[PDB]
């Protein structure tokens, strides 16, 4: 674990309601690596603008770039030692699981040295979608991790659990 | 068919001519339905506007959302009983058959409950197309049903026909 | 080789930074065909004006239409004899390979007769993941076309070669 | 406790980062009310978009109005049975203390019949500022109920306690 | 009364449904003063456009400015030999009562000579609140002169009476 | 005095005519001190723009932020040893004597851990106004220190002299 | 000297820092003529807005013309007895001494009756370049007077020699 | 005169009052030449929009380009046969004079293969200054034209003489 | 040659067609020296966006500035060891000779302590103008450098002549 203190992390935040609270994921990961940063789809910023996230990690990456220039995929995805992208949406793992990148986030997949790990979320309708479940396989034979979500009173584990899964994928 | 009566009926437009005369097939199913909406893909928009196709339904969901909110995939999903694509781009059945869903119709198929009931419609070049036919498979295979376009003096069946392939879908 | 002189070719352009360079292929390939075209997606436009590669070719067609009309795929597809798409992104080639298409370049792929032409370019990350592979095969598979990318002092083949590789897959 | 199941809430919500965790408090007020609105400052929404609020409560009030129109204070002021701004800035309680009302949060506390409760929410070194203390003070004297923040590893009291605090004050 | 004949009167206008009627007062007191002005706040504005209010008035400063450049308070100040306030909100009487001025109504109160009249008009719930008594006093205590609004089938009292209130505050 | 050589120092600027000299106090400042920054109010970027004040100081704080995003008023509040608002308005002195931070540059005074020096500037017949008076007294009661302006041929003491000012305060 | 006091002066403002501090020439000279205004290039109204300028003086004409319509250049050059443009950039030196005209400054001169006076103001580098003497020299050749800027711990002559300059020229 | 005929004149039209009148020497021009097209410049736009000037010509080159493409120089100027500039105003005199090309009109005077007749137009003030007519003088040394304007009750000689000048000059 | 690995170049863009290919000489150049930065004129930048342009080298300055501020021509002339205009415009040309300049490129040449190597390409009939060559004659009398175009199947002379002249240049 103590690893990672000197690991540079990118967490991808996608479109979800979910994606409101990823601070206390950020907030928590903050003191296990060396540097976190972010990069966003449209969706997630919609929810949740980019200078909010700003307040909980070092940098973040917009898709629509900083001063109408778009961020590098290369950069950013070479930059980072682990990409996590949480929480990822049907649509990301469907891009992702086919080759697909129309956003940056599919995109550094693409360009990340490594695999990527996902932390799905979405509704328990398209979770049980044939689709998604043969997306999630594609992805793992690809070599991509997929940390399943968990029912609750289906949602992501704790930021706790994430680190946990987060270290023993960067193996 | 009187089974219909008391069903919800969502119907998703994308981009295609034929999406202009889309009040033939809204106006006779009207009598059919107990409610009849629409959710269309920005080409069908720039097409035909949301406000037109809103003098011949319910209501009319665009991928603009409404005051700058987009509108619940989940909700309209489970909204509807029945969720029927016409007509259906080469786009939406390769979004579809491979669990990508970048615009509301291509999601509202993985949150709606049930299986998704294909119109496709496109040019005869593009309908020989080997990833399409690929596609149209791997919908079925899923449990999609995708009601074929005939040939004509291809297209869409008129709406009578429609109707029924609706009606036996529902089973 | 003297068989194009009296063909029309449509060069698809996609984004990457080796398309500023595209007059090189442009201009080169001006005295071999009757007349040629380009189509450019939206991150090509941003890094090279639609202006700009209209100094080196007879006409572009933008994704962003003309006067807020959308150009005709069926219309381009089938005016071309020939259709390049190079440079050619993972993003293209995992639209393309899976039936998706988002943007003209995609869709005009679907919509020419003839089977395209595919110079690919990208990061060595990128260009080594599974899915890349696996999209450049099946698109073999489906009868398209895919010039490899050459390593250098990896990147396209000059003008030359490439207007070699059309001229072969001419066949 | 059981006395408030049949009352409207008003949450008042100004700018602070805490306001981004505000769902925390919504969800959970949200079965002990007959029904839970909200009114934003200017500030909050930037941070956190009154669409992504409105996902966690009945209905948004924005200082911006709604189709140009400003909300009626009146209105939701006597819409309202309870009234509680949280969380609340020195600004706020400055405001309030002195009869200023620039904006609809304060302006609403002036047009409610009841009392409203406040639970200030700040930096350290603002809360120990000699004006805000004054001010705390003034608004009691006034009548109006001040929930103290806590100190943690200062912050809000969690979404229980916050709960007691607003059904004590009403009596 | 023939005194105010050759007298400037400026009148401030806040915020107030009230605000839509200033017609009234204003083509009453043509005739008795030498010129009458009027400066508004923005919320007076939405409700009645500067525009329409200089139909029955000399000049109208809008806290827009003119052409950009933001109207002189000291050049307003001064210019009018009497500044009336009518309607007056509890922000306008807030602002004024603590020396605060965010807006050109509340500091032209300032910039003035002479103390203001002012001339409330707000919910009688609003009127009813302890700051507004407080703040309302305090301009007394300052040297200003408060109209008190009147109950009817409160309001603000008819132009005759109003006009009368003016000359006997001009002492 | 050489104490100061190794402070930090931020200058708040108001609205007022004076505030286009601001130069020859920044200026002046600029070999006594560590660093100097700025951060002004939107009446005062009106009359001297922050581009332009930029050229006489290491940084300006504009209140519309940087790229959309608010300055931190605690981050500049904890960055300064030392805060000075010259030019300060009555407005800023009202705002700050009764605890209300409508701006950044009165939010700052609340975040700064110690005691700010005003130096007031306006015009004489609102120098002379009761309010402003028992809201300069007030600040002073509440510890902050309000250097008084002077007569002239009412203005500010030239650089030299508020330097003096500073460093006294600074104790 | 009294000459002046019944003379119609013009200044024209260039784009230079020292534009900032042009009040103190402008309120110097207001007692020595009987009319001053001014005419701005873009450039200087970047760094201190015409609105601004317009408080030192009687009006000021902006390049950007009033209500979109441009200033005349022939009945400004005519309406003013002296034009004389302070600072003046190397730019307008160029263009004057050239008979280009740009912008109105430049057109002004070859509108105005009379010679016109230059006070340029530049860095050191620049005002050490061949071209900027030789179009000193072209100036006054052409009869124009430049009086020369002083160095400085270079720069403008104070508002007094400038003035004497001015009167000298007038003859 | 009759050679004319079959030549290809183009007009370019500077910024002058005059210039609202082209219509003149345009409609009188149109039976003596093949073909006749406008390049205009920004103020010639201002004073008569480029849509106006193209009912009295075959096509008007705007210096905003067309679709946001700027117009070719070269290609206007290899175009042309005949490239004449009436009214040219004292800064195109300037900028040709001297080899400054800052908008398309002098830009095609450098491109166009022929030496360009010139019809000054000006105010009386601007055509006795002594750089005007140093800038004649240059341009005529340098093989260009200029018709001088002729005083009445100065301006330009009427549609008939000016094409005189225009069949003299093609010699 | 190895002197220059140590000395900062500024690389000045001017409108031409061949800017579109200035990355050749940018990466060529990047081996040699120590830093290397680009200011580019507004055509320049609509041929080929300064962000396209920043993939290439270490800054690019643009004529529109960075956040709405123009960039220092004395900084970037001063910043730079050797100023290099490639390629150079008739209208650059024109307007360095004579001591005017209308934007950043023509202004740094007269704000850069050293004199500036320029590298003209233009359209052969624009190249043969008596002015333009009165224009490279004035500026080597200047002491600018002035590398004549090379003609081809005219043009600039390959990356590695440029650099040689560039060396020879700097002494
Ligand atoms: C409140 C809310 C919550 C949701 N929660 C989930 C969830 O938990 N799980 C799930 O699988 N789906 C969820 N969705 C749906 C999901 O957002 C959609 O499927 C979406 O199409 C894909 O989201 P994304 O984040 O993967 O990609 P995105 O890239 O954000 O794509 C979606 C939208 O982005 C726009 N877009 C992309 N790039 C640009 C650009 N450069 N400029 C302008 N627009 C651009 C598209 O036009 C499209 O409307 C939610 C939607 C909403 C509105
Ligand atoms: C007149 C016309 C008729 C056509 N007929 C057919 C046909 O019969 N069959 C067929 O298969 N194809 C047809 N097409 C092509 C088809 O529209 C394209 O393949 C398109 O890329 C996909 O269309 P869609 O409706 O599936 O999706 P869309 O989601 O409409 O995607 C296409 C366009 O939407 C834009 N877009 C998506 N979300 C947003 C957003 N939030 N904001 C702004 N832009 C957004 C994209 O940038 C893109 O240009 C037609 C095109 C035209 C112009
Ligand atoms: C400088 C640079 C160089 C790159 N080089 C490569 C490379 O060599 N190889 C590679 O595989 N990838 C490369 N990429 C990444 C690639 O651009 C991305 O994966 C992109 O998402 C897909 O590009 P595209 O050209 O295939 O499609 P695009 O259609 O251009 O999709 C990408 C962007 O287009 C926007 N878009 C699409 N239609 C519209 C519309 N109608 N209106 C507004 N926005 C629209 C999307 O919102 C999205 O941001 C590069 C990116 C940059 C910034
Ligand atoms: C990330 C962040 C966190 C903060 N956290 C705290 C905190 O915990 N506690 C605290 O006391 N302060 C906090 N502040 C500071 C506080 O936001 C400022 O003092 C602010 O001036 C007052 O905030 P408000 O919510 O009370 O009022 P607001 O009404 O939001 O006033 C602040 C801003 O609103 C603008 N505004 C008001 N009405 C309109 C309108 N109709 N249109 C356009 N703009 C309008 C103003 O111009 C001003 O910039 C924070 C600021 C930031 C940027
Ligand atoms: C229909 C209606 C009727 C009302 N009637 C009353 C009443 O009778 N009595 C009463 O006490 N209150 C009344 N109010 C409420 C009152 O308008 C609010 O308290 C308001 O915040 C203060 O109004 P004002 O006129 O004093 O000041 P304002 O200066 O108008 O302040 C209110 C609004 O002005 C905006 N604003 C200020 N300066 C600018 C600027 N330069 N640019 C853009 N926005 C600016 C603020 O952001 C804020 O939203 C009413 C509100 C409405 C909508
Ligand atoms: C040329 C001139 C000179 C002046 N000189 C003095 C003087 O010497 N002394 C004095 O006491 N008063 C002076 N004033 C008046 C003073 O500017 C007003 O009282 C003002 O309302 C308060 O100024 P401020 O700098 O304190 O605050 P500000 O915060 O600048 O408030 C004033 C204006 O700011 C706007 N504003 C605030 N935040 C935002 C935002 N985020 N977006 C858009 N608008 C916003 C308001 O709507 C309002 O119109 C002057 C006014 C002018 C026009
Ligand atoms: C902070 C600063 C200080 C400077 N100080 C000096 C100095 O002391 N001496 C000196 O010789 N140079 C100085 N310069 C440089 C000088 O501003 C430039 O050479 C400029 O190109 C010419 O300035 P001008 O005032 O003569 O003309 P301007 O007419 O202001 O020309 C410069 C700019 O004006 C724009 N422009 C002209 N007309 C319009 C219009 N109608 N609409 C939109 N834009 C228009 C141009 O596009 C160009 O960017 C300074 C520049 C800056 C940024
Ligand atoms: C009603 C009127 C009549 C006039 N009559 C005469 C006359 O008879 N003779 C004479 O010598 N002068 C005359 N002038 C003055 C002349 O217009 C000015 O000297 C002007 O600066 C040069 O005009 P132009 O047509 O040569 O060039 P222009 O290129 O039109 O230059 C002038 C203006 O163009 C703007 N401009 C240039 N390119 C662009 C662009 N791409 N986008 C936006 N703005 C751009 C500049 O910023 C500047 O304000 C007149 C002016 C007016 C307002
Ligand atoms: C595709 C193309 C290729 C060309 N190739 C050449 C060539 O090889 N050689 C040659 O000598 N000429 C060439 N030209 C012509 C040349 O661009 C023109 O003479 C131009 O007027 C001067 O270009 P510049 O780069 O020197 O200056 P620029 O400063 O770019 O001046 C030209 C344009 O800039 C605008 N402008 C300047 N500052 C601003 C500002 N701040 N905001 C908005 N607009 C501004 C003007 O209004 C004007 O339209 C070409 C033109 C085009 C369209």
């Amino acid at each position: 674990i103590s690893i990672l203190k000197d690991k540079k992390l990118l967490i991808g935040i996608c479109g979800s309601i979910s994606s409101v609270g990823i601070s206390s994921y950020l907030l928590y990961f903050k003191s296990f690596f060396k540097e976190i940063r972010v990069v966003m789809t449209k969706t997630a910023e919609d929810l949740i603008p980019a200078h909010t996230v700003s307040y909980f990690c070092d940098h973040v990456y917009s898709e629509h770039g900083e001063n109408g220039k778009r961020h590098s995929h290369v950069e950013i995805g070479r930059w980072a030692d682990i990409y996590c992208i949480i929480p990822a949406t049907a649509n990301i793992l469907g891009q992702t699981a086919n080759g697909v990148a129309m956003n940056l986030v599919a995109t550094t997949v693409l360009a990340h040295p490594h695999n990527t790990i996902f932390f799905p979320n979405m509704n328990d309708l398209m979770w049980n979608k044939t689709v998604v479940s043969r997306n999630i396989e594609q992805l793992r034979k690809d070599g991509h991790i997929v940390i399943e979500p968990v029912e609750i009173m289906r949602g992501l584990i704790t930021p706790d659990k994430a680190l946990l899964a987060i270290e023993k994928g960067f193996k």
